[PDB]
């Protein structure tokens, strides 16, 4: 699935990722379009055996088990095929494991890039 922008916005807040850990829904919003274009299928197979799956691009090293990548800690505790779902349940679960985990949403390398410190508001204004 290819969602919009409104409707990501919805099924996000949904799960309760507006201000989660002090992020806005906004930020959120953001990371997915520049991970992923906002594509529920995504993927970018890298040349360090990993990979990075889904709307969020999480990776195969640390966060889902592909089976396939060196030094895999799955600590999502999940397959990677699960974060390729048409629903974005996996993907905001394994996404608040992350912060979790000791990480800001600096541990996605778009949000840092792309999202920081910009108007993240953009990404649900004018949303229903
Ligand atoms: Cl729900
Ligand atoms: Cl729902
Ligand atoms: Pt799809
Ligand atoms: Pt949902
Ligand atoms: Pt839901
Ligand atoms: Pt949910
Ligand atoms: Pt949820
Ligand atoms: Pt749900």
């Amino acid at each position: 699935k290819v969602f919009g922008r409104c409707e990501l916005a919805a099924a996000m807040k949904r799960h309760g990722l507006d201000n989660y850990r002090g992020y806005s829904l906004g930020n959120w919003v953001c990371a997915a379009k520049f991970e992923s274009n906002f594509n529920t299928q995504a993927t970018n197979r890298n040349t360090d055996g990993s990979t990075d799956y889904g709307i969020l691009q999480i990776n195969s090293r640390w966060w889902c088990n592909d089976g396939r990548t060196p030094g895999s800690r799955n600590l999502c505790n999940i397959p990677c095929s699960a974060l390729l779902s048409s629903d974005i349940t996996a993907s905001v679960n394994c996404a608040k494991k992350i912060v979790s985990d000791g990480n800001g949403m600096n541990a996605w390398v778009a949000w840092r890039n792309r999202c920081k410190g910009t108007d993240v508001q953009a990404w649900i204004r004018g949303c229903r």
